[PDB]
């Protein structure tokens, strides 16, 4: 079972909106906590385990026994922050890769619960962080994407082994080239 790494091209396809709620999308949010929790992550959306679907895990504890587990469904940043702020960001589809990311430093999310109910929730510090990096992935966004030219210069060649890996692993063309 599996992590989703840069560049398959699942994590840049549309993600798809839930309106079924059964017993399937709650066994497939189990199977991403326990994901989350294996790699002790606070957040982690469907793209990167495989599924192209607009469903996010989030604990904003993001360890066992502690925290609230949350799970949004076709969730939508209503606002963003004016304040902000660079942070180190890591991203398990591209293993060991960290870099400045800035940021803003709160958000307003209105999704749907496990039953199909809407709430809505405001978020701030390491959880907003978190929760912009695994929303940009349902949304078919990358962390590279909103880092400054500079910052990138300083990781395109782990990214060009990452896409050599992809290339390596499956027989074809890297279908996204960070030369670009
Ligand atoms: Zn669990
Ligand atoms: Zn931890
Ligand atoms: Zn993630
Ligand atoms: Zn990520
Ligand atoms: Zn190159």
């Amino acid at each position: 079972m599996e992590i989703v790494e840069y560049p398959d091209p699942i994590l840049r396809a549309k993600n798809k909106r839930i309106d079924i709620f059964d017993e399937n999308l709650k066994n497939l949010v189990d199977a991403m906590f326990d994901v989350m929790y294996k790699t002790d992550g606070i957040g982690l959306s469907a793209p990167q385990v495989g599924l192209n679907v607009q469903l996010m895990v989030f604990n904003p504890a993001g360890e066992p026994g502690e925290g609230k587990e949350i799970v949004l469904v076709n969730p939508k940043i209503k606002k963003y922050s004016d304040k902000l702020v660079p942070f180190d960001e890591g991203c398990l589809s591209f293993p060991g890769i960290y870099a400045e990311v800035v940021r803003p430093q709160s958000v307003k999310i209105d999704a749907r619960d496990i039953t199909g109910e809407r709430f809505s929730i405001s978020l701030s510090r390491l959880p907003a962080r978190i929760f912009q990096h695994e929303y940009d992935h349902l949304e078919g966004v990358l962390f590279f994407d909103r880092m400054t030219d500079q910052v990138l210069d300083s990781i395109r060649e782990e990214l060009e082994a990452l896409e050599k890996k992809y290339e390596e692993k499956t027989g074809l063309p890297s279908p996204e080239r960070v030369e670009a």
